[PDB]
């Protein structure tokens, strides 16, 4: 049991639901470092809307976005887009055999990045990167990530996927990507 | 939390750029044994780097934000950063009295070594890209240099510039993630 | 040190690009459990690579530097980083005796999945950018890949290259920070 890693398992078995019932592999892991969390992300769309991008015959698909949701003890709720059955403590390269109960200390700090309210808004809840498409250097797509913006939920970290290049016929599955969080306790 | 040391997450401004206290640096160091895991950001409030228009004032441009240290690592007076909240962790504040040593979150000497007449090396810098109002396009550069400062023991500098012209725009960042290797 | 994997951070020249020796290469690997943070950064100091002109030469362009790993974590010869140069860290050189076991530091193999017949998927690469010289109109792209060599159980390479053409620029780069999940 590491009671220090919260992840999706390294497998490559859909997990996730972006435009139709598991259609992509989000393969996110997060690393608890006492007050940072360190976080490693990439994502394989295998069918449907997003899985084959081409913007010539469809120039309106620019961007995406798969939302993660957590109450109160850092459990993901089921309207999240990740779905709940393989997102847990690791075991091994698979998971702890029962669903965890508390997660706090890996949900992003309310301080740091508070949610929407009549106080001034301010950047610092979001973190940009780029990822590459099939791995080539060419193929770039902006990853945002947001941290604590949703309603609906105590705790909520966001990825938005987009591109300004007319992609044709080009595969959505990425590089990785590292980033960090403050950590909530 | 002796293991991390941090501005505190609030927006209280900690900072003077160009006047005293015109900005909150947010700046977390987490110790990952020989590694500093370090998460940054920058809100101005006031004064000449708050709002920027480079159509009235084409050279502004860029600044910087200095920490130096002395042997104990411990944060010098003549830094850009205040005193008074840069302190270990505790909860969502700091412990209740000024550190005495940090040494293990001090940038290593031998990979970054202090200016001398010997050769400097580019790996003691370490660049990444923020963005304004968390608009993908408002980027600006944050350049990040180990003990590269005089008249301290060890220093980090943030030198913020940018290449757009940009026109009266807030100057309030995204987060960017680094590391750097310890002292010890 | 048992939680970090190291080059030292002096500029001995440790590494074999395009002759002997003809590069330091930098590299920190923190075991933070189920994730490694790497650190790294080049300094190539003689040879092909030292100074790239490519008005004299226009096709040198990229190179590649690779780490192989058996078994048991255990640096191959035929990386291009010697073996005398790696080891658990002790201060700031390495412990006196070579390393038996790290297989905790090595990149996952379901994550990142020796080539097959099987799809190839991105995921095994993480892509960043240095500056030769800490010069920022000066970048080469770094392109990691994990676990697609053959002759080893893991691997580790990092591929450069550069699109503008240089003319007098010496080799030796900014830090850039990155992290994988580990096997173990
Ligand atoms: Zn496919
Ligand atoms: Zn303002
Ligand atoms: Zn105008
Ligand atoms: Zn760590």
């Amino acid at each position: 049991y590491d009671t220090r890693t919260l992840w999706t398992t390294p497998d490559t078995s859909p997990n996730c639901t972006i435009a139709q019932d598991k259609d992509s592999k989000l393969t996110l892991v997060l690393t608890k470092c006492g007050s940072q969390i360190l976080a490693n992300v990439s994502l394989i769309v295998v069918a449907g809307k997003y899985h084959i991008i081409n913007n010539k015959t469809n120039p309106k698909i620019k961007s995406f976005t798969i939302k993660l949701l957590f109450n109160k003890n850092g459990v993901l709720l089921d309207n999240s887009n990740l779905g709940k059955a393989y997102w847990n403590f690791r075991s091994g390269n698979s998971n702890v055999s029962t669903a965890y109960e508390k997660a706090i200390g890996f949900m992003p700090n309310l301080v740091a990045y508070p949610k929407p309210s009549n106080s001034k808004k301010y950047a610092r809840d979001i973190v940009y990167g780029t990822i590459y498409l099939g791995g080539k250097p060419d193929q770039p797509a902006v990853i945002k990530t947001t941290f604590n913006q949703e309603t609906g939920c105590e705790y909520s970290i966001t990825f938005n996927f987009s591109w300004s290049k007319t992609y044709e016929n080009v595969e959505f599955e990425t590089t990785s990507f590292t980033f960090s969080y403050i950590a909530q306790e």
